[PDB]
């Protein structure tokens, strides 16, 4: 009785209208302008794409279709006896836009657990690999291997009318998706619980549970601090560098696949995702060198050694946010609620109160507030799961909600070959007189 | 006496001057507006990057650091007693924005020599890869799976300054593109003649030449033809799939093994790279159904066929390029040379005459001339590399050149994360009145 599919080929046609018409009235307003300075500095302050998902706000954050994180938390269905928004909703709230029924939600959960199911060449690949290859190394590897089971690419092969696009798109997403926990899980064990496995998938359970059990972890509390993990982490606008290479990527006709393991590449970098583990190992060298219960001055002494070090304070700043993350937010609320006194967790919310004078003092930071990977590993951290280096996996999971969700409405509405054009900075000088 | 790791270490400083006054002049100079337009359409026309390597003109087609292809193709060095110029020197036309001397080219060609080797889990890896996963597929996995070696990724996890980037990312390129010939041509054996072996490299060799021979072919017009392949698809500005993709992803300082692994994941999609093995698909199926030797008038029917059924004529069109792109002519030149008569050269020619007036026809392609894709596996073929599957993977050899190239510059020029703001069809509606 519920299907995704048939609701999304409803809603398809009406939007293909609306945009039509409205670029038939606005195609040629402008929005924007570019200035050199936008060119020389990664596109700041540009307006460049059309992404349905999710919205930005530099003063008040993410919104997703329209809501914002407590709103979601308050609307979307939770787990029988929880507190946490159940992920399958909010994938749900993505791609049509309206809060779903828990029957809803619960039918996400059966599809993703019936597709789940990998490849023995992809697991003898993970199998294989060495321990000193890097979990996102590992992971996006896996997800590229995994593209021969493409559906997209198999009918685009075929030679399908270009109209059909989003229904094969969206098998492989939600195949990919279903899939993806069992990939992030095989690589946990293999690295960190060598010659255990990862089991079998429960039809029974929601996503996040079954994750959480080939992860190895029996804790409830647990189970609920990754439905809000996942959650979260879901999606954060278009223009960030997983979500836009995602985006490019998957202009260009590649299939799902391989257009997430691109994205997973640029989260990755430690000015993206990987700063997840990079807060992590910043703290343990902190509390290393200092030793558990730091004094202020101490903390401050420590802020400006990295600084004049020429290189970045791991989970402060943004692109784009002008303020206090409300993803940080929603996590001190709830390390407040659960573990309130650990010292980690007590150190991170020590540095929320010397950090962004700091960065502030220094005068470069546009943006002196913590970005969500801030709080992230500490919670991590204290039910257990200590191994850093595994934190962005975690991102990675639950990113593929979000570009995923997007992916299947830009095949839908027929977005083009992302291709803008390049400039030299001779051709450039020459275009204005120079400088 | 050569070292281009010191030529750059005089001329970064010298670039990092210039571009401060420019901007210290014209960052606030207007190079344009963004239209709703162009929102929707994947950036088209938008100055959105500073690239320095290559700039495309939409009617002249590519310059390379200034050259165009003919120009390249007169003062580059050859091979001895060769024709076409070599990559190495590309190469160092890229980086330094000069045209090196042989000697020079000979130090990079031993450089690449003496940096090729393969560390054994990625061996192991493509070994036991199943034959029905792509070479694309394999390949960029392989140079995901290679990042455990980066010198980039090692030194910042050190906690190295800033300011030294350039000086890993340098090394890592150089190592990378070194590698790239074993990692494709061991795909190539184990895909297409199994139970051989790739050999070794010949520290003697310029680099087209040592891959040819792990491809395992001895006609010399081929390595001839290889010189020339690598030389005219190595870089195309900035804005392109690929190249964009690398961009982005390096950014946010993933190291280039993951931007260039990214990248190919772009390359990878039919409206990119993919299209040169469209090209000879879409021809096999021609001479399949007419057979051989047709005649306009069926050739017309086969071309509005494929469009009739909601697909694309490969190699054919451009999001830049306006007129016949000059390496798609360059091709020809090369063709009428040496393989005139070829019957499937003859059919490409025909083509020629036929398909971009079908598209004007149509009257949807901007650009109906056709594009480098139209014309290269039909040189392949001629040589016995009838592989379709696997050309794109030389479309990627290629590319890192161009690629890698650029990746020095943004890391030595200090260019930010890549991050512009996204919007939502209802918030821009909004921020207009709606349509
Ligand atoms: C996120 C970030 C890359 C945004 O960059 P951008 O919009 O260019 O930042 P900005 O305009 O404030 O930069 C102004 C100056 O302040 C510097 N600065 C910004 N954030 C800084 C930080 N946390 N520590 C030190 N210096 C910083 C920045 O590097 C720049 O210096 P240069 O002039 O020499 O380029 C940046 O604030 C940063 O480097 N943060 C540290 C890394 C991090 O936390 N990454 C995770 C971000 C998270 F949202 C995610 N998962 O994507
Ligand atoms: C390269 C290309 C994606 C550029 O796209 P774009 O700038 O959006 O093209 P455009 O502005 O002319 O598109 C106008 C219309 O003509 C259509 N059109 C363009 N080229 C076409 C072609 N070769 N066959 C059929 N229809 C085509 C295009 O799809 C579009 O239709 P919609 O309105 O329904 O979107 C495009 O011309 C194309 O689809 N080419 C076929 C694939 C190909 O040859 N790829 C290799 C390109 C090569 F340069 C490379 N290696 O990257
Ligand atoms: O929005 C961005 O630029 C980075 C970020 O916080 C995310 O991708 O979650
Ligand atoms: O320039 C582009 O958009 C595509 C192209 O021809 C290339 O990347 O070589």
């Amino acid at each position: 009785s519920t299907n995704l599919k048939d609701v999304l080929a409803s809603l398809i046609p009406k939007e293909q209208a609306r945009i039509k018409t409205f670029r038939q009235q606005h195609g040629n307003t402008a929005v924007g302008q570019i200035t050199v300075d936008m060119s020389y500095g990664g596109m700041r302050g540009m307006k460049g794409l059309i992404y349905e998902t999710s919205v930005l706000d530099p003063d008040e954050g993410i919104r997703f279709r329209g809501f914002s994180i407590p709103e979601c938390q308050k609307l979307l269905p939770k787990a029988g006896g929880g507190e946490e928004p159940l992920p399958e909703g909010l994938f749900w709230l993505l791609v049509t836009g309206q809060i779903p029924t828990p029957e809803q939600v619960s039918w996400v959960s059966k599809e993703w657990a019936k597709r789940a199911a990998l490849p023995s060449h992809v697991v003898t690949m993970l199998d294989n690999f060495p321990t000193n290859l890097h979990p996102m190394s590992q992971l996006s590897a896996a997800i590229t291997a995994l593209n021969s089971e493409s559906n997209f690419a198999r009918a685009y092969a075929e030679g399908i009318n270009r109209t059909k696009y989003w229904e094969f798109v969206y098998e492989d997403a939600m195949d990919l998706i279903a899939k993806l926990p069992c990939v992030a899980a095989k690589i946990y064990r293999n690295l960190y619980r060598a010659g255990s496995s990862i089991g079998a998938i429960d039809s029974k359970l929601d996503w996040s549970h079954n994750f959480t059990n080939m992860l190895g972890y029996t804790d409830p509390q647990f189970t609920e601090l990754m439905r809000l993990y996942l959650t979260i982490h879901s999606d954060h606008e278009g223009g960030n560098v997983s979500a836009h290479t995602s985006h490019l990527v998957g202009s260009a006709l590649s299939d799902p696949y391989l257009s997430f393991a691109a994205a997973m590449n640029g989260l990755a970098g430690p000015l993206h995702g990987l700063a997840n583990q990079e807060v992590l190992l910043w703290l343990s060298q902190l509390q290393k060198d200092l030793g558990a219960d730091a004094s202020d001055e101490k903390l401050r002494d420590y802020i400006w050694n990295t600084l004049n070090s020429g290189r970045v304070v791991p989970g402060y700043g943004h692109a784009v946010l002008r303020k206090t993350d409300p993803r940080y937010t929603c996590q001190r609320e709830f390390a407040l609620k659960h573990l309130p006194s650990d010292p980690m967790f007590k150190l991170v919310a020590q540095l929320y109160k010397i950090v962004p004078n700091v960065l502030l003092e220094q005068g470069k930071a546009k943006n002196p507030w913590p970005n969500v990977d801030a709080h992230s590993g500490v919670l991590l951290q204290y039910y257990g799961m200590t191994e850093m280096n595994y934190y962005t996996v975690l991102f990675g999971v639950s990113r593929a909600l979000g570009v995923l969700a997007q992916l299947i409405w830009s095949r839908a509405l027929g977005f083009p070959l992302e291709r803008p054009k390049s400039m030299s900075t001779a051709g450039l000088e020459k275009l204005s007189a120079g400088g």
